């Protein structure tokens, strides 16, 4: 007897409920109850159960069945997740009226408005999901009923709890009322109608196969029978369907056509809910497959796609045989099986049932994915096209529905075609015609497929493919082993397209060919979450069309194939198909608000969206771009954003994808089952937690596990499925910007440790799979039981055989986490080693004999045994070492019957050939005009170096990222390389990146053949704050020391007509410490900033943003965020959205011309926002400048304009906040129309280390009674400039005065000493001048 609760009170005295063990009906409860000395406040009753707590990646999960024994309507329950205290915390939970959400934190405390789903009765019992993320993304869900629409914390709030593990149930008590709630514990140790068919005439269909017995008044099959064997269809009549959801007996009139097919014409008339319609349904036997086809539809009320409809049910909307089953088995039967498979993305839970249909046997009227029944001697499988729903979570994507059925003595189990959809609308105006999908379900009937001498459900699976939808584009799926993210945000152009090219490249090298996948998140507009909606336009910061049409072709010599992101629930004012008719409202008419970043979106309404052209916009990307591109991957789209993202909204987005010629990929890993071939929730492993992955299903992994990755891969944390999968699965890592990682050795060794192997099974198709003995384990906070896959057999076109076997049972042995394969007997992997063929080129082609290879890779040292295939055995073997350079350290193996050993370096790939190879040359990156921009090829000798040679060479950044690094010289050093294929007389910007540890100068010169431009700069002083960047200051990126200042390096030139000779050239002067170079880009630029020239050079400096080549610059992005997804960034103007007035916006985003400097909702950090630094402009020793730029503001001095000199916050004297100048600006729109202007003098520091930007002061905005998206979208937390002028001018006592003057008159509007200042000596000495200007 159970003596030891799973829960217990917490310790602190006053926040303590009782909780007590308590057994009823067939379960055992822990009941958590409330007291008299506690409150819903501050002092709630909260429990806690061990191992319950925030995983080590930062994901909050919550699975809970429970059901509330507090009297009705007296109840207060939820669950407390990321708990640091009361007023500090997320919450889920429910009361009298309903469920809801709460968060609370010093910035920001709200609840869900909003109407609530209602809380549980009394007794019932209630399946609890809840889930926090890293990303602070708050789903719930109670028996599968979504309680809201998911909430997104914000930046300030997620932060604060973002270390907080508790995860807490609360119980809480008002007046004499109390909760009490029951949870369920982990630990809990016939007749029916005969049928008649006197009156039935019957007929048959026939292949030379199959024979299907069938009713000539009705589209049912009464039996199928294949070599003499049987097995029912639907064995007693049922004439009716479901139209519109409503029972309609259709006069059917029938015509059999030929031996294999029969059709029925069928009238359908019901005045009473405006149904008239006929259909035509065809029945069809092929080989051993049943086709049930409705091949034409007619609805004699009047619609028209696109038109509006005056009466949403003249349309015939859904058509449904439900009560027909396709395919069925009896108890009479022996063997009699029924298996299906419902979604599950719970590590722990598989979503397959396995039912012995026998008499007596449990209710069953359940909807499914995939669905088998078999007997001793046959297994059918169904399939249908119908994008039905009964739910969400295990009740989605349920095309099939599967029913108990008493006849006579019998149990039947047959499997039915759930609901089908046709002509939908929305708020009245009908679906385009590509919505609609003609009704059509199949079967297939099959003896042993897989020759074990047994049928049962994998035989049906092995059939099912024949009759089954693939997802587009599925046969590419093997072949792309690196996946990885390329990202640019912020107008800041982390990953140029052409620059994308080296590093697919790069991984060509290291991984001998294999195929990549680079999804471009940013390939549009100023990058990601920016321009939503246009898709068709394509970044112009990262080399617009041009370059990314190159990209795409260049790519395929190298099997990478390229997706872009793209959101299709949410967009921002900046964008063109940004309008009020698209946007998405809340009934009271508010919008619905998107999240708040670079700027704050608006959901929109997807039903509207499609309702009203969305695939115009596919098409018109597609017009752009031309054919190449590989696949499109949704973001977001799943998380009712944008309103319904069922299945069947799912179904009609993918074929819009499709039809361009694109492959779907989506986040969600419940999303697209039909047609996506990738989900993101499934290849990244951290993240989400263990309920957040991919299908935990055999059965359909079985049948598809080739055609995409969407499984469960190793993740041993999360336990289950998740620990050590046999077939693997796709566990992906980037080094190109993606959530700040750039470290590019772990991307390779992580490829080979799991995709590999995991790729190589998608080669082949399962064809057996068994199952161990069911074991314990315990994990994020349960106990549970599972039964692990021990052997699985695959199986390929030319009779290869697979066959992956567990090493052992036992989870406590670390054999359970080992797997041997063996290729057609042979052995390939056991254990921590593999030495596998690979016999496909990166596009997935048959590899030539001389080109043949196998890959070995070992996660530890030891020497490993292998046994060499007849066509390699009599042969020479050369083994390489993989590096990012290509195949290295060639080598001759020794042969020994048929046998090699490999003792080699643990976690380090290396390539087997049967003849000497050599790595080709790459043409590192071509189009940029310079050679290996990016310091990748080992080598410098395409420069021309001048100086000690020695004083320069290639070295790896603490991220494993290659640099170009100077020191130690006593004289200059300088390398210089010859521009490539310009054009002629046409203006180019080039920058460097440069971190100049040195004082010494680091300088770069452009030298056209007729002109010379030079930048340098000294000891760099602003470290580097831009996450998606390579050199961003995060450990994982550093340059040295756990630091990097990198910051690009312009110099702004124009050719000649003459373009033969320009060349480039990186130089430092004597120094001892280290300057770093990465990364030279050129491209054509139309800024001209230089005394109204283009050409660096003398005269006044001008940014009007309107021809910014890359960033913010002049200036670069500071430390108020850290190292973040920068909210500041070029803004766009699309007037009247983004301006004053609309939406009541307080502010412009774009003060003159297209662009404007914008930051968003930074106020109250007390940090440097922006900064300039000398390379970018410098104020020179001694010299006195104007600077002059005109900004809005929403609020009184939140922002302020700051002079500095030196590295800001570094612990060297006056680099503190203290120490700078300040100049707090105020609101611009209080008392004007227009951005205002301001005016400061800034003289020069003498150790040439001056700088000036915008500081976010400790001072609190005012968002004048707003909040929320609201308050974010109006600007009164903004901050945005434009029309920068820097001017050197001759600083006099009176120039001081003056604009000393300007700068103190705002004051006097709401005084003496001011007048006296306005009639200063024309001759003020600047000490003077100062003087009076203190003393005011
Ligand atoms: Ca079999
Ligand atoms: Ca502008
Ligand atoms: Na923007």
């Amino acid at each position: 007897k159970t003596v030891t609760p799973e829960w217990q009170t917490v310790e602190k005295k006053e926040q303590q409920g009782t909780v007590t063990i308590r057994e009823e009906k067939g379960v055992r409860y822990n009941q958590l109850s409330s007291t008299a000395q506690n409150d819903n406040a501050g002092k709630p009753a909260l429990f806690e159960k061990k191992g319950l707590t925030v995983d080590a990646n930062g994901n909050a999960t919550v699975d809970l069945t429970f059901k509330d024994d507090s009297e009705k309507g007296k109840s207060r329950f939820g669950v407390f997740l990321k708990f640091k205290d009361t007023k500090n915390n997320v919450f889920v939970g429910y009361d009298k009226d309903g469920w809801f959400w709460e968060y609370k934190s010093p910035t920001t405390s709200t609840w869900y408005r909003g109407s609530r789903v209602a809380a549980p009765e009394t007794g019932s019992t209630n399946r609890l999901s809840i889930t926090l993320k890293s990303d602070g993304q708050l789903n719930a869900s109670n028996n599968d009923v979504n309680l809201f629409d998911t909430v997104t914390l914000p930046a300030a709030v997620n932060d604060h709890l973002k270390n907080e593990k508790k995860i807490l149930l609360k119980a809480g008590s008002y007046d004499d009322e109390r909760t009490v709630v029951s949870v369920k514990t982990d630990n809990q140790e016939e007749t029916g109608p005969e049928v008649d068919d006197s009156k039935v005439t019957y007929d048959t269909i026939q292949s030379k196969v199959l024979k299907a017995v069938i009713d000539q008044a009705f589209p049912r099959v009464k039996e199928y029978s294949l070599n003499g064997h049987t097995l029912p269809g639907q064995v007693q009549q049922f004439n009716q369907v479901f139209i519109n959801n409503h029972r309609i007996t259709p006069e059917v009139t029938y015509k059999k056509i030929n031996e294999t097919t029969a059709e029925y014409l069928m009238k359908l008339r019901d005045d009473a809910h405006l149904i008239n319609a006929e259909m035509t349904v065809r029945l069809q036997v092929v080989d051993n497959q049943l086709h049930f086809d409705v091949t034409k539809i007619v609805n004699h009320n009047q619609v028209t796609p696109g038109q509006k409809i005056d009466d949403e049910r003249k349309l015939l909307s859904s058509i449904s045989f439900l009560g027909n089953a396709l395919v069925s088995v009896s108890s009479d039967q022996t063997g009699a099986k029924f298996d299906g498979a419902t979604m599950s993305n719970n590590t722990h839970v598989s979503g397959d049932d396995h039912i012995d249909v026998t008499n007596p046997m449990k209710d069953l009227a359940k909807g499914y994915m995939y669905g088998f029944v078999s007997t001793d001697k046959l297994a059918a499988g169904v399939w249908s096209n119908s994008q039905n729903s009964y739910g969400g979570g295990s009740n989605d994507w349920t095309r099939l529905t599967a029913y108990k059925e008493t006849v006579g003595n019998a149990n039947y189990v047959g499997i039915h075609s759930s609901e089908w959809q046709w002509e939908k609308a929305y708020k009245g105006i009908v679906f385009p015609e590509y919505t609609k999908e003609l009704p059509s379900a199949k079967v297939v009937i099959t003896e042993d497929a897989n020759a074990d001498k047994k049928v049962d459900w994998q035989d049906g699976a092995i059939a099912y493919r024949s009759i089954m939808n693939n997802p587009q584009g599925w046969k590419k799926v093997k072949d792309i082993t690196a996946y990885r993210i390329a990202m640019n945000f912020g107008s800041q152009a982390q990953n140029p397209f052409l620059m994308t090219l080296d590093g697919i490249k790069k991984i060509n090298l290291h991984t001998d060919g294999l195929g990549q996948g680079v999804l471009l998140k940013g390939y549009g507009s100023e990058g990601h979450d920016s321009g939503h909606l246009n898709y068709a336009d394509i970044g112009k910061r990262i080399g617009g069309v041009e370059d990314f049409k190159t990209l795409i072709e260049k790519a395929k010599k190298y099997g990478a194939h390229l997706g872009i992101h793209v959101n299709a629930s949410e967009t921002y004012p900046e964008s063109k198909y940004f309008n009020e008719k698209i946007l998405r409202k809340n009934p009271d008419g508010s919008y619905s608000y998107g999240w708040n970043w670079l700027d704050q979106g608006i959901n929109i309404d997807a039903a509207y969206d499609l309702a009203h052209g969305r695939l115009a916009r596919w098409e018109d990307l597609k017009k752009k771009l031309g054919d190449g591109l590989d696949f499109i991957y949704v973001d977001v789209w799943g998380n009712g954003q944008s309103g319904d993202n069922g299945a069947w909204a799912t179904h009609v987005l993918a074929k819009e994808i499709n039809k361009q010629g694109w492959r779907f990929a989506i986040e969600w890993g419940h999303g697209g089952e039909y047609d996506s071939t990738f989900h993101h929730w499934a290849a990244d492993l951290t993240y989400g937690g263990y309920t957040n992955k991919g299908i935990n299903s055999a059965i359909t992994r079985f049948i598809r596990n080739h055609q995409k990755d969407a499984w469960v891969g190793d993740y041993r944390s999360y336990g289950g499925a998740a620990n050590y999968p046999l077939l693997g699965g796709y566990s992906m890592k980037d080094f190109e910007g993606w959530q700040g990682r750039s470290d590019y050795n772990g991307y390779v060794t992580n490829l080979f440790a799991h995709d590999v192997m995991t790729k190589y099974f998608q080669h082949f198709t399962v064809s057996k799979w068994e199952n161990g003995t069911p074991v314990t384990m315990t994990d994020n906070g349960s106990t549970y039981k599972w039964t692990p896959e021990m052997r699985v057999e695959l199986v390929d076109a030319d009779n290869n055989k697979v066959v992956v076997t567990r090493k052992s049972n036992d989870v406590n042995s670390p054999q359970y986490r080992e797997r041997t394969v063996t290729l057609n007997g042979r052995v390939i992997q056991d254990g921590s080693a593999y030495l596998t063929p690979w016999n496909w080129d990166a596009n997935g082609k048959k590899l030539s004999t001389d080109k043949e290879k196998m890959y070995y890779f070992n996660t530890q040292a030891g020497a490993t045994t292998w046994t060499l295939p007849s066509d390699w055995a009599k042969s020479k073997v050369y083994l390489y070492k993989l590096t990012d350079q290509g195949k290295t350290e060639e080598q001759e193996l020794t042969v020994k019957d048929g046998k090699i050993t490999l003792d080699l370096l643990a976690n380090q790939p290396y390539v087997l050939y049967r003849s000497k190879q050599t790595n080709p040359e790459m043409s590192w990156s071509e189009g940029m005009h310079i050679y290996d921009q990016g310091f990748n090829s080992g080598t410098l000798k395409h420069w021309t170096i001048s100086g000690d040679a020695s004083k320069a060479e290639i070295v790896k950044s603490q991220g494993a990222n290659d640099m170009l690094r100077i020191q130690g010289n006593k004289e200059k050093v300088s390398l210089t390389q010859k521009l490539t294929g310009l054009k002629p007389n046409t203006k180019y910007a080039v920058y460097v990146g440069v971190d100049n540890r040195s004082n010494a100068k680091a300088s770069i010169t452009v030298n056209t053949g007729e002109k010379e431009v030079t930048t340098y700069t000294n000891k760099s002083l602003a470290l580097n704050y831009v996450k998606a960047y390579a050199h961003n200051t995060r450990r994982n990126n550093a340059t040295v020391d756990d630091t990097s200042y990198f910051q690009n390096m312009y110099a702004f030139f124009t050719t000649g007509s003459d373009v033969s000779n320009v060349t480039l050239t990186l130089s430092r002067e004597a120094g001892d410490e280290a300057t770093y170079f990465d990364e030279i880009r050129t491209f054509e630029n139309n800024s001209s900033m230089y005394g109204d020239k283009h050409d660096t050079g003398k005269g006044t400096f001008k940014q009007d943003f309107e021809n910014v080549a890359q960033g913010i610059f002049p200036f670069v992005v500071g430390g108020v965020e850290g190292v973040e997804d920068n909210r500041t960034h070029l803004s766009e103007k699309h007037d009247p959205y983004t301006q004053r007035g609309w939406n009541g916006k307080k502010v412009d985003d774009v003060i003159e011309g297209n662009w404007s400097l914008k930051t968003n909702g930074l106020v109250s950090r007390r940090n440097l926002v922006y900064q300039t630094i000398p390379q970018n402009f410098r104020f020179e020793a001694g010299k006195t400048y104007r600077v002059t730029f005109e900004y809005e503001a929403g609020s009184d001095n939140t922002y302020a304009f700051v002079v500095g000199k030196g590295e800001f916050q570094s612990g060297r004297r006056g680099t503190q906040a203290s120490n700078l100048e300040m100049h707090e600006l105020p609101n611009t729109w209080t008392d004007s129309k227009k951005a205002k202007k301001a005016t400061f003098l800034v003289t020069g520091a003498e150790t040439g280390d001056t700088w000036v930007g915008i500081y976010s002061t400790g001072n609190a905005s005012n968002t004048r009674g707003d909040s929320g998206g609201n308050a974010n979208f109006r600007g009164y937390n903004d901050f945005m400039m434009d029309n920068l002028q820097i001017e050197e001018i001759t600083l006099t006592g009176k120039m001081l005065t003056e604009n000393a003057l300007k700068n103190y008159l705002p004051t006097v509007a709401m005084k003496e000493a001011v007048f006296n200042l306005s009639q200063a000596d024309d001759d003020i000495s600047v000490e003077e001048a100062r003087a009076e200007i203190a003393k005011i």
